[PDB]
This record gives C-alpha cells, sequence and structure tokens, in this order.
C-alpha cells in the first residue's frame, strides 16, 4: 500500500547531500570538495535505503553547491555526468524514487523578472540533475509562492513563466502550502500546466479550504501518470504553525492511511529524518 522516504540527509549515517559554502568562497576547488562529499553521501543513502525498506529520497538543493549561480566557476554537467549516471543506475537498481524541493526564494511568479530568471535557472538545474540521474519517475516539487499584492496575477505569471520549460515540466509537481494556496487552488494551477499535484497533509490541515483530506487526495491522485506522491509531517507542539515535529505522530499516520484512495509514495518530513516515524 505504501512506499516510504525521507529528505536530504540521514541521521544514523551522518550523511548529507546538502553541504554548501558561503558565496565568498565559491571557487572551483572549494565547490568540488563539497560536491564530492555530497555525491559520496548520496550513494551511502541509496545503499542504506535498499537495506532498510525505504524507496524514496529527496536530494538536497545543495548537492552541487551554487550550480545555478551566474558565477558558478566550471561546467558541472561535464564534471559530474558520468558519476551521476552511475548514481542513478544504482538508484534504479535499488527501486529508489528521487525528488527535489527548491528553496523559499524560487518563485517564477515574482513581479521581478530577475527573480523569475534566477528561479527558473534553479528549476532547470534541478530538472537537469534528475535527467543526468535518469530518474524517470522523478519529482520536482514546487510551492506556488508569494502573492505580491494579487494572487490572481501572481498565478498567471507563474503559469506563463513555466509553460515553455519542457524539461522542468517533465518532473514538476505542484504543492499546497500553509498560508496562500490550498489544494483546490493548486489543482487549478497544475491543470493549466499539465502537471501532478503533491498534497502536503500538514499544510492541508493548516489551510484545508473546503476539502477534507480524503477528498483532497481523491482529486490529487488522478493527476499522476504513475504513483502519486504525498508529503506527511506533524505540527511541532512547541513551535509556530508549519514547523515540522521531530517525529510524525501515530495519529497523523492513521489519518493519512485512512484517507488514501489508493497506493501512494509517502515522503516523511520530520526533523528525525529516517527516524521520523519513517
Ligand atoms: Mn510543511
Amino acid at each position: 500500500m505504501i512506499r516510504l522516504g525521507y529528505p536530504c540527509e540521514n541521521l544514523t549515517l551522518g550523511a548529507t547531500t546538502n553541504r554548501t559554502l558561503r558565496l565568498a568562497h565559491l571557487t572551483e576547488e572549494r565547490v568540488r570538495e563539497k560536491a564530492a562529499e555530497n555525491l559520496r553521501d548520496l550513494e551511502r543513502i541509496l545503499r542504506f535505503n535498499a537495506d532498510h525498506g525505504f524507496a524514496l529520497f529527496r536530494i538536497g538543493q545543495h548537492l552541487i553547491p551554487f550550480a545555478s549561480h551566474p558565477l558558478f566557476p566550471y561546467d558541472w554537467e561535464g564534471a559530474y555526468e558520468e558519476e551521476l549516471a552511475r548514481l542513478g543506475a544504482l538508484a534504479r537498481a535499488f527501486g529508489q524514487r528521487l525528488s527535489m524541493h527548491p528553496g523559499q526564494y524560487v518563485n517564477p511568479g515574482s513581479p521581478d523578472p530577475e527573480v523569475v530568471e534566477r528561479s527558473l535557472a534553479e528549476l532547470r538545474y534541478s530538472a537537469r540533475l534528475l535527467s543526468l540521474l535518469g530518474a524517470e519517475d522523478g519529482v520536482l516539487v514546487l510551492h506556488l509562492g508569494g502573492a505580491y499584492g494579487e494572487k490572481g496575477k501572481a498565478l498567471r505569471r507563474f503559469v506563463e513563466n513555466l509553460r515553455g520549460e519542457e524539461e522542468v515540466l517533465r518532473y514538476l509537481a505542484l504543492e499546497n502550502d500553509e498560508r496562500l494556496w490550498n489544494v483546490e487552488e493548486v489543482l487549478k494551477a497544475a491543470e493549466a500546466l499539465g502537471v501532478p499535484v503533491v498534497v502536503d497533509t500538514l499544510h492541508h490541515a493548516l489551510n484545508p479550504g473546503r476539502l477534507p483530506l480524503e477528498e483532497a487526495l481523491r482529486l490529487a491522485f488522478p493527476t499522476w501518470r504513475g504513483r502519486p506522491l504525498v508529503h506527511l509531517a506533524s505540527q511541532d507542539p512547541k513551535k509556530r504553525p508549519g514547523a515540522h515535529a521531530f517525529r510524525v505522530t501515530r495519529e497523523d499516520w492513521e489519518r493519512l492511511l485512512s484517507a488514501l484512495p489508493g497506493p501512494a509514495d509517502v515522503m516523511v518530513e520530520a526533523k528525525g529524518k529516517e527516524q521520523g516515524l519513517a
């Protein structure tokens, strides 16, 4: 019924795909060293997953630190295409579904054209990485982002700025958030683009609109060619709305398991990572 994954890093292993460096510091030598370590850690995590009942992993945005930056000092596709082919071959042999979730500043619906361009360059890097990995069923998960005044205009800029991006559109799936975009609104945007919807259970509880969870899933699931993907997290009892607990609670697991209209891949988003009630 369910495949499980976790994002970016693994705690028992102390492996991460998300080392970076300060921009000061963005020289070929320094970037190569962090990227080397991130790629090594990617393999340790895929191999660990094979042995531990995990089938999903979110690669961290910093795998190749600053890859989409205007001043990135070398040809990273040329440097890493062979190693990424080999890592992806491993991922497939282990039945691992790969994904990526760009950062908070990725908004192709911004009113600032240079923010849009930088955001698209970050999406293109992520999509290229998935291609170099041969991640067929790979997911590039994106929030709809800031309303900058009008939600309506924002959304039409978003769709407009994504519609020509055919490699991004190969992996792109859209996600509901805890403040601006409920599952219903996301479903409309996704339809316009021809992409799947990822339902985040905690974002939905916080910002449900009219839909109960079961219904949000029932409508989101048909948007996938293959296996739907879901994001599961729990509210931390001590922190601001949207803060992820260390562990997903049993209550939240069973609310998800009860609401599922069919098989799904579940990305567990907990501070505990593979200890996340994953
Ligand atoms: Mn969240």
